[PDB]
């Protein structure tokens, strides 16, 4: 069940400069996060062609945030030449295509890197339990397209396309404890998500490849 070699994450400084690599496990231990260990990540927000946002629910088997709802795909570029590539954020866009297939079963041809749009970067920290957490500079990637979903149940328990109002209702259910959402998704929904969603045809104003936002 466990792979022979551990997956590697890209270690970065607070300015998103590559400074090394560490195992996925080590990158997500609270004890290391508290020493400042920070890694590169991405977060895909995919909208269908009626502007419904695609949410995933993480499988109960995931190490961090099992069973939690979040946006379309939250994962990491690998520490290899393909995904280390920083020109036009190609590395993270390639990573996103890779994980859209692995997690949601979306064929590669449906989401080529060229159609994955890099908006901005957000630096955040979160805790999952007593052992595990998150600490990332997260590339925000936006997609609007109809895709064919066949998730790997080992990765994804369910998915849901939500309108703005449906999301608002879902967040109410999370607040009452009826369902679980990741700390990332909670904070992004509270800060930027609806601003982007109200402006899907005018996103250029939100493109910022210089400033790294903090939340
Ligand atoms: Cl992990
Ligand atoms: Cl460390
Ligand atoms: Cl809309
Ligand atoms: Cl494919
Ligand atoms: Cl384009
Ligand atoms: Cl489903
Ligand atoms: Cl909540
Ligand atoms: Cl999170
Ligand atoms: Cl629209
Ligand atoms: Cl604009
Ligand atoms: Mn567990
Ligand atoms: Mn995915
Ligand atoms: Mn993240
Ligand atoms: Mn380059
Ligand atoms: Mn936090
Ligand atoms: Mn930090
Ligand atoms: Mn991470
Ligand atoms: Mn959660
Ligand atoms: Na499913
Ligand atoms: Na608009």
């Amino acid at each position: 069940q466990v792979q022979l070699l551990a997956e590697m994450c890209i270690l970065i400084d607070e300015n998103d400069n590559k400074i090394g690599a560490e195992t996925k496990k080590n990158c997500h231990l609270n004890e290391n996060i508290e020493k400042g260990l920070l890694h590169r990540a991405f977060s895909v927000f995919l909208f269908n062609t009626e502007n419904k946002l695609l949410l995933q629910q993480r499988s109960d088997a995931k190490i961090t945030f099992p069973g939690c709802f979040t946006n379309t795909c939250c994962s990491h570029p690998l520490s290899n030449p393909a995904e280390l590539e920083e020109s036009d954020a190609l590395g993270v866009r390639r990573a996103a295509q890779r994980r859209l297939k692995a997690e949601l079963g979306i064929p590669l041809e449906e989401v080529p890197p060229e159609e994955i749009n890099y908006l901005t970067r957000i630096h955040y920290k979160a805790q999952s339990d007593g052992i595990w957490g998150e600490h990332e500079i997260d590339y925000i990637l936006l997609v609007r397209m109809n895709v064919t979903l066949n998730p790997d149940p080992n990765e994804i328990k369910s998915y849901c396309y939500v309108s703005k109002e449906e999301l608002k209702e879902l967040l109410k259910k999370a607040a009452s404890g009826e369902i679980k959402i990741t700390p990332w998704f909670k904070i992004i929904a509270a800060t930027f998500l609806f601003k982007w969603w109200d402006n899907l045809n005018h996103l250029n104003q939100f493109v910022d490849h210089e400033k790294i936002y903090r939340m």
